[PDB]
């Protein structure tokens, strides 16, 4: 199929986007923000893979 895979990707940004809330209900947003700081270094040559 073409919809399964095509949607199989976007369907992943729905479960990871909702977690941002579940990890902040008990006033612990930092819980998911922990390693999140790495987002700053999200430009390394990891996309092209040396």
């Amino acid at each position: 199929l073409q919809t399964k895979d095509l949607q199989q990707k976007f369907y992943e940004i729905i479960l990871d986007i909702e977690q941002n809330n579940v990890q902040g209900k008990t006033g612990i947003q930092q819980l998911q923000k922990w390693e999140d700081w790495v987002r700053w270094i999200g430009n390394i040559p990891q996309y092209l893979k040396m």
